[PDB]
């Protein structure tokens, strides 16, 4: 509350951390589905149904361009890749799986690298 402050976390290399994943995200061999936005014109149903796509190349410039307040932010972000990944794909198709593979892939590093 008003000067009651619990003590000062250090977050002055959450920036690079997060960079750091998201490179290891851009470079795994299932990130295909989610390297660049989802064509609106030529995918029927994608517009209309998922209300906020999200894509690796778009938070990379939301990270690059200081589009997030903090590390939370960023997460939702790449969570929202994976929540649309699994809204729109069958769980047995290889888009399907690629999006539960990398959804785990980024849980165990955001959990090692800031829990």
């Amino acid at each position: 509350s008003m000067s009651v402050k619990k003590p000062k976390r250090d977050d002055s290399k959450d920036l690079a951390l997060c960079s750091m994943i998201l490179t290891e995200m851009e470079t795994h061999e299932d990130a295909w589905p989610f390297l660049l936005p989802v064509n609106l014109k030529l995918v029927p149903g994608y517009k209309k149904v998922i209300k906020k796509p999200m894509d690796f190349s778009t938070i990379r410039e939301k990270l690059s361009s200081g589009q997030y307040p903090n590390l939370e932010t960023f997460a939702l972000d790449v969570r929202l890749v994976f929540d649309n990944c699994e809204t729109f794909n069958e769980d047995d198709s290889d888009i399907g799986r690629a999006g539960h593979n990398m959804r785990k892939y980024f849980e165990k590093k955001w959990t090692d690298t800031f829990k």
